């Protein structure tokens, strides 16, 4: 067919609702051309995305062109944020599943953090590798993913900010028995610049959060202005280990630890953890789950965490 909405929702109580929506419109020319819309909504952030996919002729599943544009608004913590993105792109798939892309990236943010405002132009190259692999269905038995990448930004060319951007994430799947399943998520992150305020809060970290730290509030973690009101870090090192059982039919149990830190001085950790335990339902549609979290050995955070939706868990 020609068109396909796609369409998830969501719930924590961080959060509120959440509602995401893409149409997808496979073919828009015999040229092999492609188009992604897609919205997110929360009260906190709300996103609306383009993405236009153009096949290259030599390898035209291997190889292609990509153009994405958006727009997001922020409302959350002590960040307010007007964004808007393109970026052209150069991807190289392969069978053995590693994608590879070259970015160009341009930005404008009209942002508030704390007490600090500004308006950043950004232009800027980047790498990114990347390869997701699943077997045993929605709900995978066992698979993977791993996304590095690097970003640099240099005033030489136009760019507001020098800095450099490292990232890393994993996610690992894997079954023992048909019963014990195991899900175990890292991720790495890591912005060099001499001129941290100038840089968009979207390109700071914060921690915590669903498949950030479960129990803390998103994006509630990272050093604080003199004021007191949220900076962002730096430096991002958040990881999580999650037992699920089979407890009958299509009906899992789960129980889970995640702990990280954000912080903008690496030997000054000041590491949160949090723990719960979950419900995991192979629904007709994709798997749905239920976590309870609350925050561990904490002496300012307290209070049941909650959260619902249809999780990718990769």
């Amino acid at each position: 067919t020609q068109n396909t909405i796609e369409t998830g929702v969501g719930y924590s109580t961080d959060v509120g609702p959440r509602v995401k929506a893409t149409w997808k419109k496979p073919w828009v020319n015999s040229y092999g051309h492609s188009l992604t819309t897609s919205t997110s909504i929360s009260a906190p952030e709300q996103t609306l995305d383009f993405s236009y996919k153009m096949p290259l002729l030599k390898n035209p599943l291997e190889q292609y062109y990509l153009v994405q544009g958006g727009f997001k608004r922020t409302d959350l913590n002590d960040t307010e944020s007007d964004s808007t993105t393109l970026v052209a792109s150069r991807y190289w798939d392969l069978s053995s599943g590693w994608q590879r892309a070259i970015n160009l990236r341009w930005s404008v943010d009209h942002f508030t953090q704390g007490e600090i405002t500004n308006t950043t132009m950004l232009f800027y190259p980047g790498v990114v590798i990347s390869r997701t692999r699943s077997r045993g269905g929605l709900m995978p038995t066992w698979g993977d993913s791993q996304r590095y990448s690097i970003d640099y930004s240099n005033t030489a060319w136009g760019s507001d900010v020098d800095f450099s951007v490292f990232q890393a994430q994993n996610v690992w799947i894997r079954t023992l028995y048909d019963r014990h399943r195991f899900v175990t998520r890292g991720t790495l992150g890591w912005i060099e610049t001499g001129d941290f305020d100038k840089v968009p809060p979207d390109l700071r970290f914060f921690a915590g959060g669903d498949r950030s730290i479960r129990g803390y509030k998103y994006k509630s973690i990272a050093p604080k202005y003199a004021n007191g009101d949220l900076k962002g870090a730096s430096k991002l090192i958040t990881g999580s280990l999650e037992y699920q059982y089979n407890v009958t039919g299509k009906w899992w149990g789960a129980v889970f630890v995640d702990s990280g830190e954000a912080v903008s001085d690496i030997r000054r950790s000041d590491f949160k953890t949090g723990t719960g335990v979950g419900v995991r339902w192979e629904s007709p549609v994709g798997p749905i789950k239920l976590d309870f979290a609350v925050p561990v050995a904490d002496k300012d955070e307290h209070g049941l965490q909650f959260y619902i939706g249809l999780g990718p868990e990769l």
